């Protein structure tokens, strides 16, 4: 699996479960076109987003619909969503894990890129 | 100043200087329309982006140009930029401070919102 | 002020007010000796902990009493406190700002170090 | 496994590998006594720290020797180490994953507690 997304909840200290995640790739005319999407599991992870063949170099945006997540749990969300924008670079064989740590008014995201 | 941005470099333990920041605001046609932009100073802070009058209700997107910042310092960053999207002044004017902590492959961003 | 602490609440998007902070400094016998303590103000900042004269070289430990802070606000935090340990003024006096971002089960802490 | 530790490197966007981790439990006289320790693997993880039987309620401190880690890679570390202090509470069945994200002058730590 070339691209993984893991989402954690910093309030409850648990994985962010029923979370919608949309991945877009930047089209030649700079528009963002749907690339992949899904909902985090009970482990806060989303696998099977794409395949090695489809995941070509280019700019990608991982959009995490955090607002709905926090609303369900009664917290008042700050962000509309979390946006992770990056360039997939082939240079060598790589796997991407976009990790996101969420709080109502804050979030962190790290990219773990392994061989 | 109703919208400020402060950026820190977690590798150097100092303000993130000369970081370009672009603010957009969702238009009626769901298009991201340019709202304001600037760059952080020696203290890693960006003030004067907009005024209370101009900063009306809306969904804003604050794009912090992290990639350009790291590249200029000789690093190989992962992200293109940090994108902070949020609805503003939904219940009256508020002062927003968008803080961002930067590392080549990871960044934190957290808003401090106060009633003026 | 050579050692400042600033704390933010990532759940409320505001300064972390009334947060007790205890500073210790490793003694000759490797014991943690009390150095200074205080609590953050309405702006989530703690100034006046020590002076340049008193803040000598050494390994310091800044304990941010996060648990007491969350409990008082009705939350069930994971950590007892945030512990920032670091060697200070190893190459001359420096001004240190220990910043901490708090959530019930997670916290970030990052130092901004500048030459006066 | 009751207690896990995962360490990531935010500079290189990879797991913090050869990292020493010491776990201490607070003794009745408030001193910190050795409880467990090891070195993160190639996946930046440390399993087998303790057993369900030995992991009793109490206050624990996870010390991550980050200074040596950064020195090896040529970065100038700020912290002597990362310290995660917490109370193990039985109330229900739980697993602890102490995650730490490291940067030379900054680090984050989250506690993921699952059933």
């Amino acid at each position: 699996c070339p691209l993984m997304v893991k989402v954690l909840d910093a309030v409850r200290g648990s994985p962010a479960i029923n979370v919608a995640v949309h991945v877009f790739r930047k089209a030649a005319d700079d528009t963002w076109e749907p690339f992949a999407s899904g909902k985090t599991s009970e482990s806060g992870e989303l696998h099977g987003l794409t395949t090695e063949e489809e995941f070509v170099e280019g700019i990608y945006k991982v959009e995490i619909d955090t607002k709905s997540y926090w609303k369900a749990l009664g917290a008042s969300p700050f962000h509309e969503h979390a946006e992770v924008v990056f360039t997939a670079n082939d240079s060598g064989p790589r796997r991407y894990t976009i990790a996101a740590l969420l709080s109502p008014y804050s979030y962190s995201t790290t990219a773990v890129v392994t061989n």
